[PDB]
């Protein structure tokens, strides 16, 4: 009875798709502005169904009426970056698209559940928020958790253990200003500062990892001459998981704060919990630096998200 | 301990790369003649991976050697076709390609399982196997349980039901000569002649499902303005699953014939068992009518593969 | 949000709490009459769905009215069998417990789907429809996925193929009467007669099974010492599956007969469908000798129903 | 090609492996000393596997001989408590049975990686190396898995957050004697203590938890009327994944310490890794009091340790 | 220990400042940015207190830095509207004022609960919340609480009852697109429509008392030659207890809205409930023409937010 709609049949929207099939998650509803590609990877989606024995429905349309009723809305419209752009170059383009999206999610579906994609994600969290009319718990970008996934898969390699049980969070803007934090790393359970005692690892080769942390989407970018797509679509995944079986897990993602971090009237990524009734902020003990740290990202997206708003005009 | 190695990073590699990670099968070898692009998808496999807690090994190279000791190989290398073109159209190119990786498969690991995507699929086997010189029973290629998904998914639409139970065998060449057999198509163990005679499908309802099963593949083109990338995925993910876990399942896929189907040394679509030692084919009991069918799906495949042989000096 | 309650806490119940918490399907409500052990059983749940990554609800209860509002109840309260009896030797005390759960199910969720197992299955359905006030589509039994595997399973060993694609329709009830359908035996697709003309078995070898097929039950008895539970609660949870996710898969399990199969008022195995609407019989074109071995099955289910009814006074 | 010896068929055994064939690990050989008991769970372990569409091999058996050539063995063979009983009660006659299946295993397949799990679990490990003739890294016992998913779980719901990514040490004997650490528990990342600072939680509510997770054992004994079986056999399954799949995940499970934690010569619950290579202790730096708690419960395993290897003769 | 901080010392200031004294809610934190005139009130206000028995503190100041730690902050720095006027006229010199407040607010007590008094309203309410970066509950202004008062009292008169439990919802802007709502109208329980039907009031009278209520603000000025002041400040003290004292009572102010009345994003008149935690919207069921008429409303709060934005760059 579940339905999920794709607002964007890329790559990203593709797999989350494939993703949310693995696992009966829900009907989908493919939807895309270029006629044509939703229908023909709905149809490829069946037969990928039909072998694994998945029994779903797939709809793929170019009419976004048929995004009435959905559960869960996964927006990735919108234009990626090349080679040498920054995420911050496509605040024009995308910014006209998302308010469009906005508007559409507005007079279709108003009780849907929003995981934002399009970058730069967290201005364009903010971008939706505005021009959408719903709720602000019930409005989320998903970043953090592709972060953090790179960051703790980066540890884990260099202490020669399972990426499986380390666990980190990682505050701020999807950007150059991240502030993933030591303190907050455990490698199942044991904090990432035993490591760094037992010289294990050591602070400068951490510096290291959250530099490739932070330019990691370009460096995928680089090679891959593409963007990444499998882990995006991966955490999306996780994030809609924990919405509709009302998990109440602890993520980083885009959200909306509320006083918390000395925040307030912006989405941006932060510790959350995500349930039944949307995404809701945690606010966790920070050092005098850390929340520096964390103010200069949140001054960044605060600056973008005015600009954007501006351009829309 | 298992090494998967996918000869082509394309979308179909890729994709198939994810489902060996979700199942756990085994570690990867991501190979692709073009420098940068297997590096970094496998850094974005890495990532997906770390999200969903699945701990194999994934490398990214563009060394063919890096292949040694693969018990598994997939080999999607080549060119694709384009709207307006069919897949014999590739013969020229894909021939010289595939002549390439059988001599790098004969040098580097001889005892591998091969499975062969690049079109046209029952010609490429038969490149594939006449300059690898591995035994015939390890090679084979990957169309008919794709085929067949499609077939079985349509005769689940047309009669209200799961697609999960509804099987049926698909005999000849991946291409317009394609012989689906209705005596051979059920729905959870029911014939198909059951429900004619029930009335809930007609015969020209299933000759009408048979010609979209033929065309399906230029279909997604067409709409998708790409090759289908998901259900060929699957489909290979369970011929890996059958020869890793020794299931001795019974599919169609191009496998070499050798007195079957009045058929002698030539790789050909047809019913076959994959188990630990290989694929193997097994004859079942056709009418004069089915057989002349399936000659003639043989007598094109023959033609098409005398030709890429040809156009290879 | 989807509430599945087990009405009944032995070895069934829990495994199906168990599978239905791997694939997410609901919070579970583990109901039983004697004190203490829902309780037990819920914790140990609990610890498995923390090591395993699921996070559904999970509660032991004694009281009975906690089962309000369930979509889904699966009912196993009841005695089994012990070496030496028949299924038909339970009628007596699981009649009267059965019109309990009845009463119970009719005060205080009359909206769910109910799926009865207590033995003997056939004839405790038609107890549970009588009291419980439910339409009769809300109502079935588990069996015939449970005969049908055992079935499958001895016809793919003597083939040597995998059981993964065996598919068969076996009408009746879930006893001695059982009548496999040999013409409704397929192997991806391929009927079973042509592998007797093929001489990969023989009319005498599938007799051999049917046999073994119908004995199954008191064979795991007298060789465990308990009867069989794994299977069963893998059979129960396909079914939840196919109602939750509105599939509309096409089963053998006791349903409300209505001129189908010249037969009325009376839930016995037979072919139907399950969807979001409930279990809905479905008739196709049997032989005579077929329909009077099927008719001679619904006949001692007839008698037993009657006795059961009986026996309550 | 991978085989699974499951030495011992009752609850956990058989559960083990219900969760081996849905994730296919490996073939099952299912071995007990009671005669047709495993032979009717792998009846109904096939049928199963029918239902769900899983081809390994499952074979049930009372010659121990047919134990050659496992790739694993898990050791639930032994006699499990009662209400008002300690685990320390089993020593006598668990330590025999213990004995036996080690000179078993010495004969027949000296090669493999062993979980054991009959109880009191500590000691049992010790007396399995002392006759078995393997060495120490092939051999472990599951426990810390069980007790950390049981405070992980309590932790999880005192926070109201999910229990997913709530990780922590426990180490020492699987008993009274355990000692859980603070500083080592972690809710996604961020340390416990975090928690107490915000006040979401006590250190009253803490030692509570505390309590209980040393009590849980006994309590689901009470409640239940047997002991926990389903999530002793997830732990096991996630160790046995562990080793096969190479994950060098960091876990408390019963290891060969060796100068570790002031510890040498004995098998004891501690943090360890599991890979390709077995089981491997790992010392983390601990407070004087943490090692101090941690001393005391080695000194009880060291006695009962003796004990055991005294009432052997 | 309380701290009341009255941003505006002016008649409403001073006289919520009595009121609360009255009461004993707290000691009071008397500003206004003209020198002098808060010190002799603050005189003034001892000296009652004196003859009253009360004997909290009472501060008069020109530095807005003694508003340190204040519980309650009650803002009513402005400009008044004269004859003729109406409250949008102040939107371009209020605005600048209230953001100035809304700075000092954020550095000097970030954890004070708001209330905003300055005209006009709803739409200064939305520029504080803007600039202060406070949670949304936690800021709220007061106009319902009056124009109910103001309703109420009317319909008390014309049905000769007692307004002490004459009850009413008014929904929406503080002005001329105010809606009451009829429907939610009662004298000590019993609906107002009651009274029609007794005809003890006609439609007609009640519309009668729609517009003088509108007008009420207005009609005040011209008569009085000066704003209300005793009623606004009443309410004040109203919405003060209400927080203090935990009471959650359920007023009509400018509360945020968020996907309640189809409305997100907006500070507007509405339902809410005001405890410890702050402001809370309730949504109650509205006829399609109520919410027509509020929406409408909604929409000039929307616009004329917008140009108050606008005006302050």
């Amino acid at each position: 009875m579940t339905k999920i709609a794709l607002i964007g049949s890329g790559q990203i929207g593709a797999i989350v798709g494939e993703l949310c099939l693995l696992e009966n998650l829900g009907d989908l509803i493919l939807y895309d502005v270029v006629p044509g590609i939703p229908q023909g990877k709905a149809l490829d989606l069946k037969h990928f169904s039909t072998i694994l024995g998945v029994n779903r429905n797939i709809l793929g349309t170019n009419q976004i009426e048929d995004i009435k009723d959905a559960d869960i809305i996964v927006i990735t419209a919108g234009v990626q970056r090349k080679e040498g752009m920054t995420r911050e170059d496509l605040i024009g383009v995308n910014g006209k698209i998302m308010k469009s999206v906005a508007e559409s999610v507005k007079l279709h579906c108003s009780k849907a559940f929003v995981i934002c994609v399009s970058n730069p994600l967290d201005i364009m969290v903010n971008v939706f928020h505005k021009f959408s009319n719903l709720p602000h718990e019930k409005i989320c970008g998903m970043a953090g958790i592709l972060d953090t996934s790179r960051y703790c898969s980066l540890i884990a390699d260099k202490l020669k253990v399972s990426a499986e049980d380390v666990n980190a969070v990682i505050l701020g803007g999807h950007g150059d200003l991240m502030v993933p934090l030591q303190r907050y790393t455990s490698v199942n359970g044991v904090p990432l500062s035993e490591f760094v005692k037992k010289n294990m690892i050591s602070q400068n080769e951490i510096q290291e990892i959250i530099q490739k942390t932070r330019n990691m989407g370009a460096e995928i970018i680089k090679l891959a001459k593409a963007s990444a797509a499998f882990a995006p679509a991966a955490a999306i995944t996780k994030m809609i998981k924990s919405y509709l079986y009302n998990e109440n897990n602890l993520f980083t993602c885009a959200v909306y704060l509320n006083g918390h971090y000395n925040c307030s009237n912006l989405f941006v990524g932060s510790t959350a919990k995500i349930n039944n009734k949307g995404a809701h902020p945690v606010e966790f003990p920070l050092t005098k630096e850390e929340q520096d740290l964390y103010t200069e990202s949140i001054a960044s997206v605060q600056s973008n998200t005015q600009k954007a708003f501006d351009l829309i005009k």
